[PDB]
C-alpha cells in the first residue's frame, strides 16, 4: 500500500527538534 505516510511522521519528528 502507499502508507508511506508513516516515514513522513518520522520527518515530522525532525521539525520538532528545528521548532
Amino acid at each position: 500500500a502507499k502508507k508511506v505516510f508513516k516515514r513522513l511522521e518520522k520527518l515530522f519528528s525532525k521539525i520538532w527538534n528545528w521548532k
